[PDB]
RNA sequence: GGUUCUCCCCGAAAGCUAUUUAGGUAGCGCCUCGUGAAUUCAUCUCCGGGGGUAGAGCACUGUUUCGGCAAGGGGGUCAUC
């Protein structure tokens, strides 16, 4: 009965700062549920902007098997 | 319900079928007596047989667990026309 505020803060910006840039259309993945753990690794998607597909994950590595240029680092900050 | 003298020989059935039949009856099965014929009949060993039961098996009809490969659908990844 109790079933976006947690992602309204990402919609309120901050968090991810890929290569030192702020306010990006980032969005956490799924197969991997990244949290500020093994940091993370970003990935540019056609639409949806940056996909934070966690650091070290198969599907991320698959993308590492396709277009490496799309691949980007990742951080957290606060 | 009961059915009164005596000895002798053999000696059943409580089954099938039908029955406004199912505790009755009839045909037949088994009884007895009489007559008449096949070494006809019974056991046995040898011989020629069909069987699908026990048992066993899982090719088939089903059922069952496990391991394998893996359709194909599910959830996600880039995609999402």
């Amino acid at each position: 009965q109790l079933q976006y505020t947690p992602q309204n803060r990402s919609k309120d910006n901050g968090r991810v700062v890929v290569e030192g840039v702020g306010n990006l259309m980032h969005h956490i993945a799924r197969c991997c549920q990244p949290i500020p753990g093994d940091e993370i690794v970003g990935f540019i998607t056609q639409g949806r902007g940056i996909s934070v597909h966690r650091a070290d994950c198969e599907q991320l590595a698959e993308l590492r098997s396709h277009a490496p240029e799309r691949i980007v680092d990742a951080v957290w900050g606060e």
